[PDB]
């Protein structure tokens, strides 16, 4: 029933070699798992986020966003990252994103907690 | 059971009113719903997030995020908020967080895409 | 002049006991120092940046940014940390900004070269 | 001389067709002129910010910043941006940033203040 439901469903990669595998529900759902390339993780974390089922009509981008703790059964960070953006679709599919990542810390190091970045994701590897 | 799940769930309140209700499960997820004080937003909207359910014990804070996208059956607004941030317990609990709120755009457009700002929310309004 | 260079210019705080002292130029320039009470920093760092000497009428804050560079004559932290915010004049004012520090890294370490974050600047404390 | 005041000074463009103009002073200094190829903008605008002038030899980029306010004699878009990035010297030069864009606001509209974005600038123009 999402616009862009099939368009998002399926393994997306990143800059970083990362990958994203996801399914869209119809009613606005993303459910999957995420393998990062870098940092202080192994194998798949799950992810769950949200995307706009029902877009705008006038070729604007589909907005959504997700979340990866990074605790899974081999490893546990003790931090999390949101990714925003928005799915592109076309010939070259994309997913644009901007992305926080914070880390669990005392009160006196909480102005150090968070990473922002960016991320592209594209059907087929980089 | 996660070391935080029940302090985590239950509702919160943010500096500007809206309202977060949610459910930590024992695995890491985040399950509720949010309502926002402001901008293109009425009545509640799903919410999906995650938590560290085994978090460090030396009084640091609990990693989290969620994501909200501004559709339900009332209103669209093309755009999706993610908060990231941390759950810091006690009397005075709070969660910090800082968001960013995409919203759907053209591609020349893209550059004002993405809003950021940050929310600290607390058990009392 | 600035409509806020006499409110901007002087000695402002921060929430974790930092002190940014500025001057406010009639052109829109900003110049002065930075102590910051936190992170790889001592003593006081060079800081630029520019307002907005003519804006709005209706109420609104007045648009501000500046650098600093965390380099001076006793520390080199490779990084540099840019304020954007406004500042809101009244009884109680404030600067209220977000922030984003770039530490050097190698190419293959640049996903985490960059913290965010928010401070909030008063004339007391 | 700051390590990169010759690698950084110059004309350099964004990803969006922007114009920076700067020069690097030995001091830590920079100042220069923007010109921006979308939003609320005509012409140059003054810029300044620092960079660090003795920066890492391990292969670290070069940490620097700047700032922009929108006003000039043509537009006042009551906005100021502030970049934060690195300088990589060598092979196909860059200065990769994210940004901020803050607007000034009534306090009711403070939430919705500041935009955020990646810019990267080579000194070839798109
Ligand atoms: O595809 C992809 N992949 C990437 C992108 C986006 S997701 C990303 C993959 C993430 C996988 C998890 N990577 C771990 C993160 C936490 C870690 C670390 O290196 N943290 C940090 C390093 C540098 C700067 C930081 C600033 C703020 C906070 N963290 C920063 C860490 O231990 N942090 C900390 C531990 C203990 C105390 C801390 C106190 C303050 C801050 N951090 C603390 C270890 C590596 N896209
Ligand atoms: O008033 C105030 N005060 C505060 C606020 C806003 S300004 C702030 C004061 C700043 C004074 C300078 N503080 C130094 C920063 C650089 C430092 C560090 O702790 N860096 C980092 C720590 C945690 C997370 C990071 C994420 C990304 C990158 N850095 C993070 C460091 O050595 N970083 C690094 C060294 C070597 C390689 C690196 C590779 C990647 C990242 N960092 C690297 C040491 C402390 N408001
Ligand atoms: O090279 C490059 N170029 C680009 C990048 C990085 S710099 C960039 C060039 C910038 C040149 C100036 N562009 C003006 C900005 C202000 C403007 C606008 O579109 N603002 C905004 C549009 C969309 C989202 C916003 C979110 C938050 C705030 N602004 C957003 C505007 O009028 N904003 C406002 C007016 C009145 C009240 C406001 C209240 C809240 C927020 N904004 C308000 C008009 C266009 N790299
Ligand atoms: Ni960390
Ligand atoms: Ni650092
Ligand atoms: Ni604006």
């Amino acid at each position: 029933m999402g616009r862009d439901q099939a368009g998002i469903t399926g393994t997306w990669y990143n800059q970083l070699g990362s990958t994203f595998i996801v399914t869209a529900g119809a009613d606005g759902a993303l459910t999957g798992t995420y393998e990062s390339a870098v940092g202080n993780a192994e194998s798949r974390y799950v992810l769950t986020g949200r995307y706009d089922s029902a877009p705008a009509t006038d070729g604007s981008g589909t907005a959504l966003g997700w979340t990866v703790a990074w605790k899974n059964n081999y490893r546990n960070a003790h931090s999390a990252t949101t990714w925003s953006g928005q799915y592109v679709g076309g010939a070259e599919a994309r997913i644009n994103t901007q992305w926080l990542l914070t880390s669990g810390t005392t009160e006196a190091n909480a102005w150090k907690s968070t990473l922002v970045g960016h991320d592209t994701f594209t059907k087929v590897k980089p």
